[PDB]
């Protein structure tokens, strides 16, 4: 285990080899953690626990850190299966110890293990929990941030808000603290985090943030339930999630597309050149959704005031993995954000007018669609390149 | 080059890498061969190319085989890339040389290659072109078989069938004759041909078979422009298309899914299990999308009489991999066909109400659905089993 501050103990788990979440729809390129917490006041607590994968290893491990008995509470702030998977192995050796969380937990963690005869204890925002020492613990709800069982608990005195998910990032080293990482890296995995999962519940992180820092409660360091510990300048990381909830958007535009004998492709590339020799200031990235990854393309969306989304016609309809990509960013509800739907044909088409709707479906302000027949030439070229000028001078964020 | 039948010789490629076909959309885990013909009688004859990639190879193997400027007519059965490829790379050293082909490969060469200033001569169904020593070619137009420019070539005399993609198959062999091949991978790589391809345009292949066999035309053998050349009761696979065309079904059920932590799998063996312990004729299929092959799936969705679609609720929509397949499936157009969406949530759900209109719209007869909450327990497997059970009274196709 490893000190965090005082008597707060890490005994969670580090994971090098996972590369897939959520199925295998978030791809973890640079593994993750499953952080958890053990207290020792004079109550010892212990926060959250681990993926069920490392079961065995947790409670082990937690044998060798503290006499099961002696734990006095257990608190879950959030009751999905990557921290709260080890809890049937634990509980299975103190059946007696009281857990402490949400109303809606009690529901999940029901619907998980299937133990309802646990001792549960409900708590809500503003409920305290004495720990000894002068410390306390602190529990403010966070409902679909991001489930309706989530929570955090702030411990008085050394200042720790545990933050589960919030703030938290898929990002594996054998250092605790931020200030012990590769910094870009670190941020590469924070935006990816949000722009992937939190994106849809932007308009609950403002007010929610603003709630917390109107409780005047000191911040020394922040330990979420992945990744890092922020211990240096550590409200760094609440400030990046304000910007990032506020319909953010840089002067970028994000071009992906799926093909079958590249002429799609040809006219991506060529709008694109039309783009850049008419807005110098606009950054530019392309993908093929066969051929790339789906997390790196919404990060981009998610930084982008605008795409285009490119499509041959294939049986009277889109290439599936363009559908696939549009659905799941109708689930992600980007907002203040341009699209423009493109694409191949060989005779009566239609693939596109489809896109064009499904994507105006998913939020985005269309703009006028690309066609071209088979193969485009150079005139054809032209108009691609035409429609990326077009495109360019319409989304200006300031004028020329 | 391989002799195929007297004066008529081999000159296609084989391609034994080859795994992607339409973009990423087709596996071709037994490879593939591009076939194309040399008739050298009074006058020579080339019949289709190869794919672009091999044009280099297909022009000096042409060479080896026969002087450029002897070549008096090319036909063009078919002007997708993969039979079509290489002409720009032969017509630019025989650019005088006639190209016979239908009115609407006019369209579609010219969309690749840009180059109309080549001979184009149309050609209709009935339309002959002799060649010398008594025998002539007939060319039959086949319009969205699968594309608007496809037509079929016959010669007489030696009684050849030149049928371009129809009959055709992925598979790849040294030997080039049916009966010199594994009866099992050949059937299988024609049924996955069919059933990934031509399944929306069956409406079209009954009537077009039958126009066909009203010409009275003798057939040795046929041909194809992919895997190899039917000689030994080559009329085997015009009838297993005409049982293929007729909305074609067998006692059996496919199952497929996504899922992030397994409730919806659960969910679906549970189905698996109520349906084999009901109707013991039905065989059962099951799938996850994510982990499976895509084309094997279709292949045997176009083999069930019906389907179950399972899937999780993820920001209120259905798994991006299932949104895909759906949108696929709703191009193939499958018929006479029934289904019931099922899948896990954790509070307010919509994804399986949302897949089951989704699949109804692909044209499958949806029968109820089935939801459970996060990990279904002994009392929701029962539930799940009885779903599979009344759903197997329902499509059973015979009482009992
Ligand atoms: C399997 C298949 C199905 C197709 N279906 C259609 C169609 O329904 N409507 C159409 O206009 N073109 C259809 N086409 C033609 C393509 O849209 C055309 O070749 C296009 O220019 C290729 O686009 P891409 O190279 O960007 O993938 C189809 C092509 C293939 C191979
Ligand atoms: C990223 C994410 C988003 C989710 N969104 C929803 C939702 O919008 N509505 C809902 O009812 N449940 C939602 N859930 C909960 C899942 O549907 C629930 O855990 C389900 O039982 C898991 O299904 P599976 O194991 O078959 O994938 C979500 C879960 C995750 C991880
Ligand atoms: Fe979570
Ligand atoms: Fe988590
Ligand atoms: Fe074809
Ligand atoms: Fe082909
Ligand atoms: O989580
Ligand atoms: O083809």
């Amino acid at each position: 285990s490893i000190v965090v501050k005082n008597n707060i103990h890490w005994v969670g788990q580090r994971d090098w080899e996972v590369r897939d979440f959520h199925g295998t729809e978030y791809k973890t390129l640079r593994g993750s953690s499953y952080n958890s917490y053990l207290i020792r006041e004079e109550k010892n607590v212990l926060i959250d626990t681990v993926k069920h994968k490392f079961s065995r290893e947790f409670v082990q491990n937690l044998r060798n850190e503290i006499d099961l008995a002696d734990i006095d509470y257990i608190v879950i702030n959030h009751a999905e299966e990557d921290h709260a998977g080890a809890l049937t192995e634990l509980m299975a050796q103190i059946p007696d110890t009281p857990i402490y969380c949400t109303a809606n937990a009690i529901d999940s963690i029901n619907g998980h293990h299937h133990h309802p005869e646990w001792n549960f204890n409900v708590v809500k925002t503003g409920d305290t929990l004495d720990i000894g020492n002068g410390k306390q613990l602190i529990f403010v709800e966070t409902p679909m941030l991001h489930w309706p069982d989530s929570m955090m608990t702030y411990l008085t005195g050394d200042a720790v808000l545990f933050s589960n998910d919030a703030f938290g990032q898929h990002y594996c080293d054998e250092h605790l603290f931020n200030d012990e990482v590769d910094q870009t890296e670190l941020f590469e995995q924070c935006q990816r985090y949000y722009a992937n999962i939190l994106t849809p519940f932007s308009r609950l992180v403002t007010p929610k943030i603003t709630e917390i820092l109107g409780f005047n409660l000191p911040v020394d360091m922040i330990a979420t339930s992945h990744g890092v510990v922020w211990r240096d300048n550590p409200t760094q990381i609440v400030e990046l999630y304000l910007k990032w909830a506020a319909d953010y958007q840089e002067d970028r535009i994000t071009i992906f597309y799926d093909t079958m004998y590249n002429n799609t492709r040809m006219m991506a590339d060529a709008i694109a050149q039309g783009i850049a020799e008419t807005d110098p200031r606009v950054a530019v990235k392309i993908f093929n959704v066969a051929r790339s990854d789906k997390n790196e393309i919404l990060t981009n969306v998610f930084r982008s005031k605008g795409v285009l989304v490119g499509t041959s016609t294939m049986n009277n309809v889109m290439m599936p993995k363009i559908a696939g990509l549009v659905e799941e960013m109708t689930g992600l509800r980007f907002r203040n954000k341009r699209a423009s739907a493109f694409g191949s044909h060989g005779w009566s088409g239609g693939a596109v007018d489809r896109l064009s709707t499904r994507l105006q479906d998913a939020g985005f302000e269309m703009s006028l669609s690309l066609k071209a027949k088979w193969r485009p030439d150079q005139d054809a070229l032209k108009l691609c390149r035409e429609h990326g000028r077009e495109i360019a001078r319409q989304w200006a964020l300031a004028p020329l």
